[PDB]
């Protein structure tokens, strides 16, 4: 491009529009940046270039079959087709944007965001759908390309969202986000969820705001126990405790606030659970269920009912399958589910005692769910996250111990002959008795032949002893014990030292490794946390069930001209830092040099003919 | 690639900057021996 | 023919060797056990 700048666009040569249009055509269609950018800088204008002829050309040069084209064969380039069922479907900038995304042209995209109106949105936009036809991709390369280009894309949102941000905290926060552009008709949070752009979340601007939202009408500073004074006395809300008709605005403001929503929410769940722990211990009788179980029974029923609406109202098989890609949603549902099961089994004639027991197990997946709240914490958020990615190092240490525990309880079973013999014993004394001998229980007595008396018991040959167990079978064999008591040995040094000291080498590892990912998915799941409780009902579960009947321009403009000038900010900033380089200032001074060199030579050879002349 | 890389580093552009000026102030000092003599030759 | 060689390809691969090697070596080891622990018996075998 150098050389056509210097040479052809030196300024003697007298351009036109048209003269630019089949050149720039070309630019576009071979992938030339740096010209594309070049002929728009010489006063071309885009607006008038642009035909829809010319755009179902610059579709129809996909390159042979590629992803894209397969689309287009799938659905005039008719892409709003395309678009709709790639992202769900539930200004010549932005059509080239598209066009340059769609094709995976990293300096097309580059370039075309640098000159549109919606950057925040669109950068967000561009990530969204650079990352879903990478998922889609069976080149396997190109789709490296495509999440590479999604990364960069992610990254300049940050990079211009933080700068309006410190310029105008409450025109960045509040109207650039939560608001509905043409791309998706979808505020840039929700692109932002959807397209998993965790990087996006992680800055402290959008993290100020969504404690805003998580706090309502309420001041973010408020501490912690003055919301529980409140909450446990609701008079307390009309002092100066808690800073934010008259009367009735604000008691529906602390009511209805995200916060008091969560924390209405866990104290009802824990009464839920000490109610069940009650019924299941005391109250669950072979006898008609009591008052406080038929209490149970409704309060369940609106739990289901609550969760019901969740998966209902959060396209039907679009948002269906969104609810269950949720752990906690999954969580929720087996928990219901088996208490289903748990009181059609009770209710049955003949299956007491199996609805009793479903119902133990049942309880104990409603007491797992509490872990959701240590979510809510800072501190405690990122903990959790870690712990889920932990599973492999378990996984790989219970299939060691599993394998360690067969050859050991398999052998010992062998050397010792018990004449008990029975399926269930030998599976206890092969399985169950060496898994508590790694948590300090070694029932020596019951294999080490030396702790125990010496009787005949069979007829076969060799030497037998009385174990005093009960079920470590009637009675062994004493041939050679010395190997037994030296596979304990061994056995203890293996399970007890060795691998639980690697399980937490492991850990510490993993835990070191995995630390800063954990905290930037824990932010980027915090927006998904307070949209649940947004639009969740306000009162408790108990009583939800009222809750549940009772259910069933200029400033536009100004706002986006307001971005448009900070991005150009940014990016002359950025372009100036790149020329006042070290690198960029020895390419210059290179140059300048090498002026003087020539101009030092053109002296020289004027010297030698004015000295000739003069003589 | 390579060798237009190490060609493009920043060290080797040190190397070729400071021969050319090398080769400048070579030219220079002709071309100050050349003004002394077309002085003296003038008067 | 089509179905012998889709057959062929499935069980000469070498993931489903493994795989069935992998079977096959549970199988022994569960063998070995039932013989160890209950049919061993100073009777001939
Ligand atoms: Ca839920």
């Amino acid at each position: 491009v150098d050389i056509a700048q210097s040479e052809l666009f030196r300024g003697d040569i007298q351009w036109r529009s048209f003269h630019l249009e089949a050149s720039l055509m070309d630019a576009l269609l071979n992938d030339r940046p740096e010209f594309v950018r070049l002929l728009i800088s010489h006063g071309l204008s885009l607006g008038h270039f642009l035909t829809p002829m010319r755009l179902a050309q610059l579709y129809s040069a996909a390159p042979s079959n590629s992803l894209i084209r397969n689309l287009l064969d799938q659905a005039p380039p008719d892409v709003g087709h395309v678009l709709r069922m790639l992202l769900g479907k539930m200004a010549p900038w932005s059509d080239l944007l598209l066009w340059a995304l769609l094709l995976n042209r990293a300096q097309m995209a580059m370039y075309f965001w640098e000159m549109g109106s919606n950057a925040v949105s669109s950068a967000l936009g561009a990530c969204l759908l650079l990352r879903v036809m990478a998922r889609l991709e069976p080149d396997a390369e190109e789709a490296a390309r495509r999440k590479d280009l999604a990364f960069k894309f992610e990254g300049m949102g940050v990079d211009l969202f933080g700068e309006c941000y410190r310029s105008s905290e409450v025109r960045a926060a509040r109207l650039l986000l939560r608001r509905c552009p043409l791309w998706g008709d979808a505020t840039c949070l929700q692109l932002a969820m959807q397209a998993d752009a965790r990087a996006f979340f992680a800055q402290d601007g959008v993290q100020s705001l969504l404690t805003q939202k998580w706090w309502g009408d309420m001041a973010s500073t408020t501490p912690i126990w003055a919301l529980v004074l409140a909450f446990f006395c609701p008079p307390l809300i009309y002092t100066r405790l808690i800073t934010f008709r008259r009367c009735l605005r604000r008691w529906f403001h602390f009511w209805g606030a995200p916060v008091t929503i969560f924390m209405g929410n866990v104290v009802s769940y824990l009464l839920f659970l000490l109610l069940f722990s009650r019924v299941l211990l005391v109250d669950f009788q072979p006898a008609p269920p009591g008052s406080l179980e038929l209490l149970l029974y409704f309060w369940a029923f609106t739990l289901l009912c609550e969760e019901l609406r969740q998966g209902l109202s959060g396209s039907l098989s679009q948002r269906l399958r969104l609810y269950l890609a949720d752990s906690w949603n999954q969580c929720d549902l087996v928990a219901l589910t088996c208490f289903l099961l748990g009181v059609g089994c009770r209710l049955t004639p003949g299956l007491y005692h199996l609805g009793r027991t479903v119902l133990c197990i049942d309880f104990m997946v409603f007491t797992v769910r509490l872990l959701h709240i240590f979510t809510v914490n800072k501190q405690l958020g990122p903990k959790i996250v870690i712990v889920s990615k932990m599973m492999k190092d378990v996984f790989f240490f219970l299939f060691f111990l599993g394998v360690w525990l067969v050859a050991y309880g398999v052998a010992t079973e062998g050397l010792l002959r018990p004449r008990d013999s029975d399926f269930p014993s030998i599976l206890r004394r092969v399985f169950y008795r060496p898994y508590l001998q790694i948590f300090g229980q070694i029932p020596q007595e019951d294999m080490d032949v030396a702790l125990m008396e010496h009787s005949n018991c069979s007829s076969e040959p060799g030497f037998w002893a009385h174990p005093p167990g009960a079920q470590a079978g009637t009675c062994v064999s004493q041939y050679a014990n010395w190997l037994v008591v030296l596979l304990l040995v061994i056995f203890l040094l293996v399970a007890n030292i060795l691998l639980v000291n690697l399980l937490i080498a492991m850990f510490s590892y993993t835990f070191g490794k995995v630390q800063g990912n954990s905290d930037l998915y824990w932010k980027a799941q915090r927006y998904r946390l307070i949209r649940e409780f947004h639009s969740r009902p306000a009162l408790a579960p108990p009583f939800i069930v009222i809750s549940h009947l009772r259910l069933l321009k200029e400033a536009e403009r100004k706002l986006l001209t307001w971005e448009s000038v900070h991005k150009e900010n940014f990016l002359l900033a950025r372009a100036r830092d790149k020329r006042e380089s070290d690198s960029e200032r020895l390419k210059r001074t290179s140059q300048k040099v090498d002026l003087a060199l020539k101009q030092l030579g053109h002296i020289r050879e004027y010297e030698q003919r004015l000295k000739v002349l003069e003589r």
